[PDB]
């Protein structure tokens, strides 16, 4: 019976994948009158390196994505008492989570898969090299050097993607202890903005760090 | 359960729109197209002088109207726009005429449409161009130019204008190495040798220095 | 409405529909027309000697299969169209040094007596030995483009014009063109039996001054 | 005779993939072991601006799944084959702290052998955090990185090594960095993100110029 | 004339027919097997060796590697199909091996077109240029015997029991090798040898490449 199980669980799965990919037209994304709220969290694991003659600095993070969505609910008891499971990226709805001041495309470092839950709950923890604006002044002092960059959605307002932080700040406890640089301080701020582009405010998640030589 | 119905009548349209008939196939003489395009420039990163390359990260706002994705919102549960990805519909191929590298997208290939038929693009891009920054490190800075337009349709398929001839400033990073003294972007009819047909294009240029 | 109608019709009837042409042959050879325009020498490099070039390809060549009477479409007399849509050829260049960069977009102009014509911009490093680009006489060096897998007897090569055009030579680039040309050649590779076409792409070039 | 032993793969192949879905990965109730072994080729460079060091090898995986058994007298007595590893399911294995995307040097081909177990070997080029100050002394530098499963706990995935010494039988003679100790062991993580334990199996190199 | 129009139509026709009966109504090679092993022959044209960067030895080579190996799958009668005796094809449409440097240090770029011939025979040739760096300490280069280095190529998965190589010539074609390189070529050669590795019993075949060169006065 118990390989039985085994091919019981595996047979639940894929009816489960089925049934919520093949069965149901895919999510729009989120409206107006549907929205969305990403929580957004980083760990920040080393700054490779900071460019002074282009004002380009380079981070190594993991970003925790997580959201929910009522299309992606099913009742445990339906299929063999299954709460979760893993699922290529490519299979749901994503959020355009995009770095306002990067300077080169972000390069993925992690395999891109989801862990959906049963309340229709997403976890999505992308790692991913970052190149962007910061002028490094001030690294090779004991006050360091100070940069930010903005995360949000890039084509989604606050009305129809919100954001929000477990905590400001950001998690260092995996900062590579041999970097180049040390880490001050790394906080991670919600913020309303209002561009001159648009009537609506789009939300970011702004990361300041403060780093200096080691 | 309204949410329920919001997003059937959203995916009900984009069906109409994109399963039950075919893409457009571009515009021609007569049906031309004008496509809207301005810069925000948020940096000018670097400038090789041993090359004469100079690298930009800046926005490309496009903006066009198809009757064809056009539709009555008192049908649709009262929509009146969606995001949708680039490749769900034509989009110009407007592209630099002096470039030394691709071009790198840096924002999703998501575009807005809205139903009045009329779409909305903003690319973000870092492109390296041909550039001399000789006079860099002076008072008077450095110039250049790069030429955007479609790459494959005369004037008389596109046409572009511009909202302003001023590149959007207001994004510039303040710490770049490279502050900005004036950049403009201006349409501009050109008769090229190849062709009959005149080429349409939007010329940026940019002067710069050595930020002080 | 109508001419958006007529043009898909037009793609539809010509792509979607008549029986398919699988490249040149032997039986069916076709002759394809390139010309350069030389836009910039980026970079020389004398470490490597490998130099950068950025150019458009004009290719021109003309199918049967993509004939039609305008007068059954409206009067459309030609269409851009995706590269992917429609067969291109496998023009190369010989002695490349790394994968060519492409600037534009792959989309070609198809006209009702069954030409196209595909303009794709390219940035190339090839094999090139720099050494007197810093004196008066200059550097000279060559690349031949062909097809890779066609011969002679299934792809002809010609150019309108013996001269590269040098009209959007960028007129502040590291270098200056001195000359450039574009020449018909064809080789007898001990490889292979059958004769290949290229045409070779010579540049005489030095440090502005 | 060929003909007939080309008619049986293809037949094996259709039954198996074409014949079923794809299996959905491990899970709880059905979890799987990992087999994970390094053969380190060169340590091509070391970059004491960035502390990022380049590491080129071959990553030996292996894993079992009954929904790839077949009894081998059904298929006119084929034992094993080989197949794309985009027809099969694969394990996410990850290193932890990489500084660039891996950079895959060899075809994604794996074997499958008829008792459900798959092998696959793809060697790979890897930037990770590394200091390599101390290279150039007697003692060299040591680094390490972990190699695990980006989305699967130690209840889905468990790793294994046969054993915790990295393969330097293939290491190049003349690479600009001598290898000093070569070591692959398993580790259980316990994550703040998550209520599950993580398995991983730590790469520790010590390396030195060669002079 | 309309004779000539024909002939051209039913000899597009014979092609487009000739390639759906060996694709469209057959199954795709699965590849060789002990049972049905195949042989492929492997030759290289050095073009270039365009850097040898001594601060991490690794150095970088553009050339051709021809391959060429015979399915009976991909047998015709041209007879059968207006006197067609070979085509062009994508390499995408057929079975192709999985060839590779043993001793790389970043993926190949590939620098032609993927396509090959197919003959009525059933042969097939293939010859991808590519841009390879290799483990190669350059160290003697600036001298009059210069530096050598080596690197293998050979099936990753398929050992010698299912795929087999061999060469044609045990020289490596140097006839348009790039004669202003920085790098001269001293001898270049291509040797079959057959490898033992632990991982498993069956011996692996391989085809390696040994160049001789020094920086050109
Ligand atoms: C698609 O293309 C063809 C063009 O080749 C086009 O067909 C042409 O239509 C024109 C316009 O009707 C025709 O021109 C006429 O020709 C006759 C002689 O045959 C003249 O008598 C006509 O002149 C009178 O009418 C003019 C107004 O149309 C007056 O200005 C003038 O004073 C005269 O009263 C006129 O020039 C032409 O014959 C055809 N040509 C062919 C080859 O058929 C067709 O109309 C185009 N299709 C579309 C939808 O536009
Ligand atoms: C007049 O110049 C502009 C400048 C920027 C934007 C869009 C922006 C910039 C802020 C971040 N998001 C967007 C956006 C919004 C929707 C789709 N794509 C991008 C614009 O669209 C209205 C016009
Ligand atoms: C010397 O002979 C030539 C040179 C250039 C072009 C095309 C150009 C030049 C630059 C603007 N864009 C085009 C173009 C036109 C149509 C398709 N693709 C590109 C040509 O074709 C009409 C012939
Ligand atoms: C000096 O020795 C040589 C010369 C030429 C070629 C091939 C060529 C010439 C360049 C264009 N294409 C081919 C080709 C020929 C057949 C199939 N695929 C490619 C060659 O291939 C191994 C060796
Ligand atoms: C110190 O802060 C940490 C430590 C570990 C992880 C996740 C890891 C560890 C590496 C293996 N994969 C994951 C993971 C876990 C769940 C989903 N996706 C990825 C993390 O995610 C934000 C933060
Ligand atoms: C010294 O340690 C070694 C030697 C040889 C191989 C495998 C090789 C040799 C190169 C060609 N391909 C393989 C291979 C074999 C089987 C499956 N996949 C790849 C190896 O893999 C872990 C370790
Ligand atoms: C759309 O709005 C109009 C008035 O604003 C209303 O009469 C109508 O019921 C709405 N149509 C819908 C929700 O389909």
């Amino acid at each position: 019976k118990d390989d039985d199980d085994k091919l019981h669980s595996q047979a639940n799965l894929m009816r489960l994948k089925s049934d919520l990919f093949n069965r149901s037209p895919m999510y729009p994304g989120p409206t107006k009158d549907d929205p969305l709220t990403v929580t957004l969290g980083f760990t920040l694991q080393d700054i490779v390196k900071a460019d002074s003659s282009t004002n380009e600095v380079d981070l190594v993070y993991y970003e925790q994505q997580r959201w929910k969505l009522n299309s992606l609910m099913w009742d445990p008891n339906e299929y063999g008492n299954i709460t979760d499971f893993r699922t290529s990226a490519a299979d749901i709805w994503t959020p355009d989570i995009t770095a306002y001041s990067s300077t080169r495309p972000v390069q993925v470092l992690s395999p891109q898969i989801a862990v959906v839950t049963h309340d229709g709950s997403v976890m999505f923890i992308p790692a991913q090299r970052l190149s962007f604006m910061c002028d490094p002044t001030g690294v090779d002092s004991e006050e360091g050097a100070t940069c930010a960059v903005k995360f949000g959605s890039w084509v989604y307002s606050g009305f129809e993607i919100d954001l929000k932080t477990d905590t400001d700040q950001v998690d260092l406890s995996s900062y590579y202890a041999s970097s180049k640089y040390e880490i001050l301080s790394a906080t991670q701020t919600r913020q309303v903005q209002h561009y001159s582009c648009c009537p609506e405010p789009y939300i970011d998640v702004n990361l300041v760090v403060k780093f200096r030589e080691r």
